[PDB]
């Protein structure tokens, strides 16, 4: 069983994550993918983003979302991607942020509820997949 039906959201998430983990380390001139080359932009920006602690940009936050999926799929405990291990060091639990409750649509259903954050992505999304 490979590429079996389920839901396109899972696939969209997969393509984005796969392209991100790869682009973050892709040093090969051979590699030529639209997702790989666009991801280079966000990874280069985020690798230089230190203002996060004061007031980071939106890309700084949005990157961490997809990297958190790879964080649970990285077999290597010493993740080469710097944001992957950063998520591990934070847990992402919040432990007091409101337990992710009070939503209208998202009562622990769909399994990809976080996807609603893409609704705030730029309408032009010149750095991510529209
Ligand atoms: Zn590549
Ligand atoms: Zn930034
Ligand atoms: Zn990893």
């Amino acid at each position: 069983a490979t590429q079996s039906p389920g839901d396109s959201r899972r696939l969209s998430i997969q393509r984005a994550i796969q392209s991100l983990v790869h682009a973050a380390q892709c040093r090969n001139a051979n590699c030529s993918l639209p997702s790989c080359q666009k991801m280079k932009r966000v990874v280069q920006h985020t690798k230089g983003c230190k203002r996060k602690t004061n007031g980071g940009c939106p890309i700084c936050k949005q990157l961490i979302a997809l990297a958190a999926y790879h964080a649970k799929h990285c077999q290597e405990n010493k993740c080469p991607v710097p944001f992957c291990l950063n998520i591990k060091q934070k847990g992402g639990s919040g432990g007091g942020t409101g337990g992710g409750s009070g939503t209208i649509e998202g009562r622990g259903d769909g399994g990809t509820t976080f996807e609603h954050l893409w609704s705030s992505l730029e309408p032009d999304s010149t750095y991510f997949d529209l």
